[PDB]
């Protein structure tokens, strides 16, 4: 099939990226970075994050996977010296398919793609925003903002901020808050929500209207912004798995030891 | 059908109870306490738990519906002023079905189900326990206990310990932790856990075998203890629903004003 | 005594500071908002705030009181209708001092007060930045930022981020952490730390080395830090007490009820 | 001067114990377990907290030193190696004051002293409990119970309920909340409370009056509780130090690497 291979830029992945295109080259492996059906990431989840979004485009057409020359990774889960092992299988694996997170800002349309999370802050302060599900007013946030996360993002950013730990399998998106504040007057339900597909979580401005808004590693300031809504993706992300790696083992290893 | 009620035993639910029983002989609607279709609970949620463990043996032909006589519950939903509103709907609804918990212990076995929660103390402390998820050992817990919340549940003793709000149609089982040691030496990973449908949860005792475990509201010394497991249930618990009130809604209701 | 007023600049604070000062004309109370003795913050404790960094060169001189035409502050703590009761008290009360947190930013020297506390998040991200207290490194710390909170700050943002309320007349500062990333590989205490008098903690730069730096309602783009000190300052805030409102009290009418 | 060892009862520690006496009996130091002015922990922290249980009643005439045959402790932070230079140090060094918490009980009255905290939970549950600071009522709790801890304490049970660390400097005590019930109806401040001497917090039951009571080590069910008082207790732990080592140093060790 055709393939392509991205590096973190570093000595170590960019010379273990020649090695592996070489080992493809004994095979009937067109590189192509335009159209590849097998994505292959070297670094890190951030490297992998970048590789996810430089084809956002051709989700349903491209398998996933991750080598991480550095920490274990929750994307990147395949050490180094495994290379050579995927550089065969590859050649003649089944797929696995985490769900995505679908934000869309409306101004007086744009959407976004997110493997982690999409988070909403405001420029300067305070931020104010009203919380409206499946079109019922929730409640009305005051504090420093709010994060949606995917399934496979709760043990990132959603993780920090006291989020729960969610299995990819489960379709669903987890709403966590940013330092809320909470007297006899402002109320904010300071847990996390957890919302199934179909569910639509739909951010309303109060007072200010510009919002400094992240989808992954992208963080674009938006101007004009008269609502943000959240749902879980109809598209899913896939990935090329040659073994068994448990979601929950790659938990332990990373948090625990 | 056959019906049945019960209620919360104060003055206020006892003549709410015999007012819509008065209602019912109206209609041909056979009242009987051992094979009823239609079981109506009067009082709080603590009310409805006792009704729902009453009948945990015939969940597949019954269908639950809860009238709050005092402060509005998650299961009790319905007004006090909407009785008359009820017996007449029954007599004629469609069915609303939440996930369940299945709790099984092993001596040297005994399940339960459970419409909140599932939790583990130790008798007399320290409370130490091996996690052990899908056959692979997670975590070795170290502190006061641990909770496996059902999704309905996850407004209750789930939500003191910090764990996330998740939709009821949702089909997972939640675990949150109570009170962790977390040393340079002793480690857990903190944050709440959401288990899909078929994921099995283990505890393994490492010192003490006897533990105070407790399904909803009731709590029972188990003395040599050799494994405690969780899992989603194969069950549902059946609601009878008139109108439309939304989970979400329910929870704003409950917890913002 | 010398005395001014400032007002939050709505009709309401406007024209009860216009009476106070009618109701202070017939009294020897010569308005001064130069040298002035007697401060008075009409709105909420952002007026407040922005009235005692005003006059933070001249504290061991002034003695606040604040008046809410909104919600009830923590300093600004009397109702406007007792504005004529105060014109008379003042005429003729002792005084309460609060500590106060000094930050220090040095780079390649500017010193700040604070009356709620200074805080710390990156421009752009990451953020880190290696802990240092009385010189000995304690962590580095991954996450949105850091929260330095006075002991009448601790009700503020400190409270948001989950720290603990201490009484005002504990000499103390309180750090407190904004989404903390915690691996196996970077590990952050958690925990809120709470620090006496003469001890110095001190933030220190690891890649980037520009930072946004508050301190209360002030929030300043700083280029080129080298370390940021923060320790308890050697002078306090005096407030003028006309009666007897206990700050637990207080935190009672604001969060209780 | 008179001396006393007590040890974890391990052959490692029984082993050092006699060593120590051994080189105690080379100097003129009289081992007198009735009138001790040195006593010596060997063990763990939990061995340090029954050692100062055992004389309680003479802790103006003490000076305590822990050395720990485990892991590193906060009251054990001497290792086994350093017995010998213990022994010499001790026989010709300053002492360390760490404050204590009081906890009064009265019945239809018995006090103690804490090293670490005194927790208030439920014989069988609910737990409520109405909180009154200084004569005024705070709030009523509804939950799993309540912590006060000292400030050497912070680092024990206190922290795994969310609560902050603070310098044993500082003569405090700190109530943190275990798993709170916080409705639209039933309503705690949920943040940790520092409290400053002379400051008197006192629980009051209203419906059960039966409460399980922990301090330190010791746990006692008490029954027909009328009011439990938590204040900073005038007696304070001597410790003798012959180095430096620093609290936030102790913490970093135990909880950073
Ligand atoms: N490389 C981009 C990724 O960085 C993660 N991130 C950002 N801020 C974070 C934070 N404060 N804690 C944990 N993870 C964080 C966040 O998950 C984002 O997708
Ligand atoms: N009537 C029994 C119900 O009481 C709930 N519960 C017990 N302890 C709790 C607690 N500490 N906080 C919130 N809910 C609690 C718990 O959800 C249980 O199912
Ligand atoms: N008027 C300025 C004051 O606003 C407070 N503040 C800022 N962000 C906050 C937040 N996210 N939660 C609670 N309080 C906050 C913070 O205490 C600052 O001193
Ligand atoms: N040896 C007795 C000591 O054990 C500590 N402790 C009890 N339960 C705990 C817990 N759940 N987490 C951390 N520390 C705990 C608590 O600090 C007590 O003083």
């Amino acid at each position: 099939m055709k393939y392509m291979i991205t590096s973190k830029g570093d000595e170590k992945s960019d010379l273990l990226r020649l090695n592996m295109i070489a080992g493809f080259g004994e095979y009937d492996m067109e590189y192509d970075d335009v159209e590849p059906e097998i994505v292959i990431s070297i670094g890190g989840d951030g490297t992998f994050l970048s590789a996810f979004h430089q084809y956002e485009e051709r989700l349903d057409e491209i398998a996933f996977i991750g080598i991480h020359t550095g920490h274990l990774g929750f994307y990147a889960d395949w050490r180094p010296a495994e290379a050579d092992k995927l550089v065969k299988l590859l050649a003649k694996y089944q797929k696995v398919s985490y769900p995505l997170l679908k934000t869309t800002v409306k101004y007086g349309e744009a959407t976004y793609l997110a493997l982690n999370e999409s988070t909403v802050k405001s420029s300067g302060g305070p931020f104010v925003v009203d919380v409206v599900i499946n079109d019922i007013h929730f409640e009305r946030f005051r504090g420093d903002g709010l994060c949606m996360s995917t399934p496979s993002g709760t043990t990132a950013y959603n993780k920090s901020l006291g989020g729960a730990l969610m299995h990819p399998s489960i379709e669903a998106m987890q709403l966590t808050e940013m330092a809320s504040i909470n007297n006899r007057v402002y109320r904010t339900i300071g847990s996390p929500l957890v919302f199934p597909k179909h569910h639509v979580v739909s951010l309303q401005p109060v007072n200010d209207k510009d919002f400094q808004i992240s989808v992954d590693e992208l963080s674009i300031l938006h101007r004009d912004v008269q609502e943000i809504r959240y749902e879980v993706s109809a598209k899913k992300i896939h990935f090329a798995r040659f073994r068994s790696f448990p979601f929950w083992r790659r938990v332990h290893d990373s948090f625990i030891e």
